[PDB]
DNA sequence: CAGGCCAAA
DNA sequence: TCGAA
DNA sequence: CAGGCCAAA
DNA sequence: TCGAA
DNA sequence: CAGGCCAAA
């Protein structure tokens, strides 16, 4: 029999789009010092070991994409990031031929040159690492000698303000010519940086382990022979990474009594849990289900993380474990990988006394040519005639809030505990 | 070497049975008209949307089983559901030949006449609906004009009795020759019914998105090509559909001193949870674990939803999610998908000054016959050599209860929440 | 007539609403089909006076 | 040799 | 399977 | 085109 | 796998 | 025919 309707469903529009971005990058080739960090508050004393493996910030949506595309996705709700590739390639390594010191006729012509890549250096859980902004000696612009005061989050704005620049009416318009527009490059000043304890004033049982083999987790490849190659391709798809809330769904409330009805969930978990750990082992693991959380659109929504554009260069792409879903959802802890690379410190052509590293190096520097692509997925449902989009309440979306009402983000700045990514408040701009 | 003795096991006797129905029934060709329904209580002000969709009532024992048959049943403990089967065929579909009004020559021989079939509507989460009885108004009996105060229970236990019918002692006997001798046809009264909310009295921000386009989610045929040909086929399996609990274990507390002991469960959930969601947004989901059960056979037994016969009409056949046994249990939601046929309604022939639907309309029948089979399985196990049957303790079986001690069971009469049946408190009889 | 020359022939308010926020937007192509099904006529007209039922 | 641990695969 | 095979 | 969401498969 | 493949 | 139940596989 001839059909004259037929389920054909929903009518739902879905718009991919894509975002490139080639970067160029200088990096110092800092010596491997031993610094020493004080004690503040929770933070123990602890020595620092620097290296010259500056930090990619590949885990970022203002490495892929302007101010322009961001300011106009805000206008997709439902959107997420699907996928982030990035390329890495090393051009010509420059070391200086002489050091600034005249006593010694140190120039000469003959280089050994070493480029240095980290990958997932973040999540390995012996190893306490962070990067970290150094202050550097005059004497010998390679050592570190102390740490800047810049945070993340400064660094991070520095770097997107160099890519892209000032706004037309600023008064400092001329100081950053935007890279986008150039194509000029730009000095990184973030370098993966390992930690160990300090001891000195510990009272008690004492742990006198040193430093892990940090160099055992790297490749190191002659500099002289990776000329115009690549070095480091990457490439990571989304669990969960939604960069403009879904559009409300008609709130049902409106139309029915049993609204806020209640149904077995069996064996399955369908709420998410938060896992707090104690690597003091004061205390043992634990993990709670149920915890305080908010509606990121619809009637009573709290969109503090989107409206303060947290996502753009404060807080990592990937927050999956962070957000949930009403439906029955499958939910798993996430973290992209870290990308370190750069070029050791070249020792200066001289004598030295005692059986010990270098105390004195020549200038070096890393040209490192970055190409990145994000591309994310929005969607226009129509479920009902009138008034504008409106998606099922099954894409309803939540997210984890602190009880001051500050909303909770993955961080990537912070060590890795168990080999995981903590979950923190994040903080107004 | 000559075995003399090999584990045979236990003695387990299993017994499965079939239950088969042929019904015939009559739905009327209701117009699509907008009723207002006030609010009452914690159910806000509506528009419903009627439609001649007749709901057609499989989920539900008496569909397939005579009260002879279901008497017989409760003397086989441990009988579960099987399966489920249901086939629709439509015959003829009677249309008026001319309408009550006198003014208008609008008799005419030729017919437009179209069945509509919907499956699986009351799970859809963004279409608000249930089933209900109208009342019609009387110049234009395809019109509905209100809501009938019968309730769902109401609606199927006259279903029952028409099948069925009284007691041979009863005073109202002749009153309805059952259908089950007869093989006469009956009249369904329960349609598809679609709301939206009512915001004429709306204080703030109000939704006006109209309704969902619910005709993109049906068939519709021509029904003069449909004639003695059928248009659903649909097969279920339950997961948990306990009709008559298990055999109650020989207490081991009798036996032994550990009868309260404690075991590690790992990382499996064996134990089942209650989620609760709010679609007014003005709390998180939330999913509990260790809800108040009872047993429900053994020392402590509550029997009451089984005592008062409460699956024969009042809940549907699948309760999964509801009941738990007490070994390494999977557990998930369950819901059967919804059934609703009828016949569009047809619009006299006459003139309208307006382009607006059809405001008169001629009286037309569906005529559906409908097979139903049902299967069972019941068992009768001998862990113990005297008196009489008894079954492993890790068959024993707990049901949901609420403080008050009434049984929580599943009940498809209300609209879905997320996509969901909910779980409410059983009403006694 | 049959207005399929108007836009709100294919899109209810809800699309036309939510177009608005895509800037450049041109209809490309439009399409139109009509199936006609049983015509009726009626059985006879209101006069009495002639028997003019076939 | 990267993504919720690696000494598991 | 909220990577994805 | 139905059974715990569909815009996922 | 308390559908079931 | 044993290892988180067996009357499930």
């Amino acid at each position: 029999a001839t059909a004259i309707l037929r389920p054909i469903g929903l009518h739902v529009e879905k718009f991919q789009q894509t975002y490139r971005k080639k970067w160029r990058f200088l990096t110092s080739a800092n010596a491997n010092v031993i610094l020493a960090e004080a004690a503040s508050g929770e933070r123990p004393a602890r020595w620092a070991l620097t290296t010259g493996m500056a930090s990619i910030p590949w885990e970022y949506l203002f490495f892929y994409m302007s101010p322009a595309e961001y300011n106009r996705m805000k206008n997709y709700p439902g959107t997420f990031a699907k996928s982030a590739s990035v390329r890495i390639r090393t051009w010509n390594t420059r070391v200086a031929f002489q050091t600034g010191d005249t006593q010694t006729a140190n120039a000469t012509l003959n280089q050994n040159k070493f480029l240095q890549v980290a990958k997932g250096i973040r999540s390995i859980p012996f190893i306490c690492s962070t990067n970290r902004k150094y202050t550097y000696s005059d004497t010998e612009p390679m050592q570190p000698t102390g740490f800047a005061t810049l945070t993340s989050y400064e660094y991070r704005d520095g770097l997107k303000i160099a890519m892209y620049g000032y706004d037309n009416d600023s008064a400092d318009f001329a100081k950053k010519p935007p890279a986008d527009a150039t194509g000029a490059e730009i000095y990184l000043q973030d370098y993966l940086t390992i930690y160990t304890n300090d001891a000195r004033a510990t009272t008690g049982t004492k742990i006198l382990a040193g430093f892990p083999p940090y160099k055992n987790f790297i490749e190191e490849f002659d500099a002289s022979a990776c000329i115009n190659t690549d070095v480091v391709a990457m490439d990571y798809d989304f669990s969960y990474a939604p960069l403009v809330p879904q559009f409300a769904p008609v709130p049902n409330n409106l139309i029915t009594q049993n609204y806020n009805a209640s149904y077995p969930a069996g064996t399955k978990n369908e709420v998410t849990a938060v896992k707090t750990t104690d690597s003091s082992q004061a205390t043992p693991p634990t993990q709670v289900r149920n915890a305080p959380r908010k509606y990121i659109q619809g009637p009573n929504a709290d969109t503090t993380f989107f409206d303060e554009e947290q996502n753009y260069l404060r807080v990592p792409i990937e927050q999956g474990g962070i957000f949930e879903e009403v439906n029955v959802e499958t939910v798993h802890d996430t973290q992209m990988p870290s990308i370190n690379v750069g070029i050791r410190a070249v020792p200066k052509l001289t004598t030295i006394d005692e059986t010990t590293q270098a105390n004195s190096w020549l200038d070096a520097q890393g040209y490192f040519e970055v190409d990145c692509v994000l591309t994310t997925e929005s969607v226009d449902p129509y479920t009902y005639i009138k008034g504008g989009c409106y998606s099922a309440n099954t894409k309803s979306q939540l997210q984890y809030f602190a009880s001051d009402g500050r909303p909770i983000a993955k961080v990537y700045d912070n060590p890795n505990v168990y080999g995981r990514m903590q979950m923190i408040k994040t903080v107004k701009p």
